[PDB]
């Protein structure tokens, strides 16, 4: 495996590269002041909220805000370092850091995916109206979060086993 | 003593993983397992803790908190006896990557728990901490499950006896 191994490294590199605009421009809007973001980016996030009926990014809970702070202080600095190593290739120094990132991101998203799939968004619940009401809406919203669990899982199994790391 | 700091932490982690088995099985998993699997005295004992210290998570377990409790059943509890043996015996390089995975996972589960106790509002959703002293007591009973895994992560990242 030398062509499929490098192709996975290119895929991981773009995942950590494209995560920098996504985290900065769309995700950190839930913790950073709204005055740091232009009006266009703020209205773009409201489009997503009403299109996908996301209950977490609008009125973010304290447990979700803790993960967004973890994304700013820990995950965001690692994205540029991770993209370089996987683009370059052969960087054995990224194995243990990538295992730390993979388990961390997977752990944050288990409660996130379990909330969207099972938690109740009825009028009695604290969400009070917002959120997915049908099952097709729950899959529609889960599909936005599920990449950030599968790709870190691929990275985890790729780091623990591959003798090149 | 003549154990040293390095051996003393190996023993310390062993008793941490050892005592984690009864604590998880008899107290934690009451939030995800049926009531009948537990004697009424264990359920009333946990109820005393919930009423006294105003635990909001154990009272009515939220969906996010229940997902971590299931991770404790499926992932952490099977790992507890394996890690206790590796650190009691000593010199087990095979525990490095597994214990790192446990450390990051447990630390990550505890971050939203501690942040909710400290900063969230429990006024207008069941009982919860009101005073800073009440939040401080609740942080004291959850904080060891963040510090000890953090010490473990730092212990496995750069100990040459495990690489
Ligand atoms: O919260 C995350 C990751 N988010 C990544 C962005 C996504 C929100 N989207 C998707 C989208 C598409 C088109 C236009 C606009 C948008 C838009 O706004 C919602 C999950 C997270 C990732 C890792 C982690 F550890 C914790 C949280
Ligand atoms: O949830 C935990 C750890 N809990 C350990 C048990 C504690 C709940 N208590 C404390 C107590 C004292 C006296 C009588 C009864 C009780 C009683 O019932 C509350 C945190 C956790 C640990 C690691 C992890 F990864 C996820 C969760
Ligand atoms: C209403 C909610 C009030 C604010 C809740 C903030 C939680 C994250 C705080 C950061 C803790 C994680 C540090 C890493
Ligand atoms: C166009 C407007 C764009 C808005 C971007 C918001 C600024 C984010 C900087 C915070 C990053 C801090 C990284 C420190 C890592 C610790
Ligand atoms: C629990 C929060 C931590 C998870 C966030 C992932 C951070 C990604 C990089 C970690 C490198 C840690 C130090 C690596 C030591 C070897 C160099
Ligand atoms: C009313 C709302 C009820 C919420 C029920 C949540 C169950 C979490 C179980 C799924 C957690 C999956 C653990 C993954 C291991």
């Amino acid at each position: 495996t030398l062509g499929a191994r490098r192709g996975l490294e290119w895929f991981l590199g773009f995942y950590f590269l494209s995560h920098i605009p996504i985290t900065l421009l769309m995700d950190l809007q839930g913790v950073l002041p709204r005055d740091l973001y232009p009006v266009e980016l703020r209205n773009l996030q409201q489009w997503y909220i009403e299109e996908f009926k996301d209950p977490l990014l609008q009125t973010p809970p304290a447990w979700f805000k803790s993960f967004l702070f973890c994304e700013l202080v820990f995950q965001l600095p690692f994205f540029p370092i991770a993209a370089y190593a996987f683009f370059k290739g052969g960087c054995k120094w990224i194995r243990t850091p990538a295992i730390i990132y993979s388990v961390h991101t997977m752990t944050t998203l288990i409660p996130i995916l379990s909330t969207l799939l099972l938690d109740d968004f009825s009028k009695a619940s604290h969400f009070r109206g917002q959120g997915p009401k049908t099952f097709q809406e729950r899959l529609f919203l889960i599909s936005v979060y599920i990449p950030y669990f599968l790709i870190p899982l691929i990275l985890l199994l790729f780091m623990v086993r591959n003798p090149y790391y």
